[PDB]
């Protein structure tokens, strides 16, 4: 699996979403360079206006592009599952608001690394921070704490994302994650460690569709 990531890899993302019955679709394209932990992607809402804030979809919208230190390469579950891939499931609990439940398959289709996602959101407040679009277009959170899930031949993670609200407050998004291989092949089950991620959000000044440009750098750490 490692060998599939030594160069620059094209990425395709497809998301189908339904949040309190507000249906939407997102497509994304770009590339990943795992040697540097570097992702460059542009996402488009193909159905018109996105009915939730873009920052709330960042974590849902390819941890196989993380840079694992040489000394930690035996802990890289995500690449080890390739090319057949993995299922990534989350529940994201927005404090004092609704929750997303996501199921994605991350796998190669030829030379392209594909992330295909279904997102279901329920129990949101129609005038809350999410459906009311009260979140700032920025990102402040960084670590994903990974542990092995031996019983499921995979991993789990939990981490908190804080999203800045327009009034200076923060909207917590508590993430619970589980990943399992798609194939029957072997995978690497890691010792406890984390991924340190930074995501920078911007706009394409020539793009009239609702969209998000993302530049991300991700490095594994915590074993030394
Ligand atoms: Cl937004």
């Amino acid at each position: 699996g490692e060998e599939l990531f030594t160069g620059v890899v094209p990425i395709l993302v497809e998301l189908d979403g339904d949040v309190n019955g507000h249906k939407f679709s997102v497509s994304g394209e770009g590339e990943g360079d795992a040697t540097y932990g570097k992702l460059t992607l542009k996402f488009i809402c193909t159905t018109g206006k996105l009915p939730v804030p873009w920052p709330t979809l960042v974590t849902t919208l390819v941890q196989c592009f993380s840079r694992y230190p040489d000394h930690m390469k035996q802990h890289d579950f995500f690449k080890s599952a390739m090319p057949e891939g993995y299922v990534q499931e989350r529940t994201i609990f927005f404090k004092d608001d609704g929750n997303y439940k996501t199921r994605a398959e991350v796998k190669f289709e030829g030379d392209t690394l594909v992330n295909r996602i279904e997102l279901k959101g329920i129990d949101f407040k129609e005038d809350g921070n999410i459906l009311g679009h009260k979140l700032e277009y920025n990102y402040i959170s960084h670590n994903v704490y990974i542990t092995a899930d031996k019983q499921k031949n995979g991993i789990k993670a939990n981490f908190k994302i804080r999203h800045n609200i327009e009034d200076g407050s923060v909207q917590l998004a508590d993430h619970y994650q589980q990943n399992t291989p798609i194939g029957d092949g072997p995978v690497l089950l890691p010792d406890n460690h984390y991924l340190s991620t930074q995501s920078a959000l911007s706009k394409d000044p020539n793009e009239k569709r609702d969209h998000m440009v993302l530049l991300e750098f991700v490095t594994a750490a915590g074993i030394t």
